[PDB]
């Protein structure tokens, strides 16, 4: 009974290891165990999981689209939960993040450079983009082309920095992995931080888990979608979206999502929100998100009959496949 888990790189490698080593230490020998698999991407991990080389792996929503087309066709299994136990949230928000004093507005984002968690992921990407793609005067849009040639360079991880250098102009090379200094929420918000993009496009939790003084934290700003600016704690008020939580996904058939849920399960149990000193699933001294995210308190069984797509539901899968269409209102 092994789920072979797909690490993304170095980080995710240790910390999968020390995630198989501590559940052996709690888990009956006849249980569930964990087995590391290294990928250099979470493509990757969806295609060494399609091809039964590894068995499950966390994805952003948005990624959970991908890994449902063909050939690949994983499905979500178990979700990711935030806030707290007493009271889970199944999604967050995607806001924008600004220092405090930069004085643009939503509105006047052309220009800026720009910092995403990852190409294709809800708040990093498909959020922002999706409410600025359509907008735009200028018809480029195959997307990428359109996004490299209205801000002045950025860092969106995973893009093809051969066809886009403008796209890893902050982070050269759009590394798909921790070994990026500027991926994901926290890499997004350290691009912004050292400043060398002007909006990090990140969720709700992302500065307060990257700065504990709220003497700090004033030092920034969210942009909010009436071009005005808001508190980084008035988030509620100033998001850009509510997206759905990020997921394990498995094949959907073989997936052998019941012991995935299991280990995660049991897991949780011993190393979830404050349970061990031992063991943090929920985080790590190796990095941040490294596995499953930070903010995460918990998981969740996704009901069995949920594909991608319901899961995802019907606006967000609409909305994703325009985007990569480029299909804007009118044409
Ligand atoms: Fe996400």
């Amino acid at each position: 009974k092994t789920v072979r888990w797909c690490a993304v790189s170095e980080h995710e490698a240790t910390k999968c290891q020390s995630f198989r080593d501590h559940m052996k230490s709690v888990i009956p020998s006849d249980g569930p165990s964990v087995a590391c698999v290294k990928k250099a991407s979470y493509l990757d991990c969806i295609r060494a999981i399609a091809a039964n080389e590894a068995d499950a792996v966390t994805l952003d929503a948005g990624l959970v689209y991908d890994a449902y087309l063909a050939p690949n066709n994983l499905k979500p299994v178990v979700a990711e939960f935030y806030g707290s136990k007493e009271d889970p949230q199944t999604f967050y928000y995607a806001v924008a993040v600004v220092k405090k004093d930069s004085g643009f507005q939503m509105n006047q984002l052309r220009g800026k450079k720009s910092c995403h968690t990852g190409l294709g992921r809800s708040a990093g990407w498909n959020i922002p983009i999706g409410l600025l793609y359509c907008d735009l005067p200028e018809p480029r849009k195959p997307l990428e082309k359109a996004v490299a040639n209205f801000f002045s360079g950025s860092c969106a991880p995973c893009a093809d920095g051969t066809d886009f250098p403008q796209l890893c102009q902050l982070c050269p090379g759009c590394g798909c992995s921790t070994l990026n200094q500027y991926f994901g929420y926290s890499g997004a918000f350290k691009c912004l931080k050292d400043g060398a993009g002007d909006v990090a496009f990140v969720k709700h939790s992302t500065i307060f888990e990257n700065l504990a003084n709220k003497a700090d934290r004033d030092n920034y700003e969210l942009l909010c979608l009436d071009n005005t600016r808001k508190p980084v704690d008035e988030y509620k008020d100033c998001h850009l979206a509510q997206v759905p939580s990020e997921t394990v996904v498995a094949r959907s058939m073989g997936g052998k999502e019941d012991l995935i849920w299991e280990l995660l399960n049991q897991a949780q149990e011993h190393f979830g929100k404050d349970k061990s000193k031992e063991f943090q699933l929920f985080s790590s001294p190796h990095g941040k998100d490294l596995l499953f995210k930070d903010s995460a308190h918990g998981f969740l069984k996704v009901p069995p009959r949920m594909d991608a797509k319901m899961y995802l539901g019907y606006e967000y899968v609409t909305a994703i496949r325009n985007l990569r269409e480029g299909t804007c209102p009118e044409a």
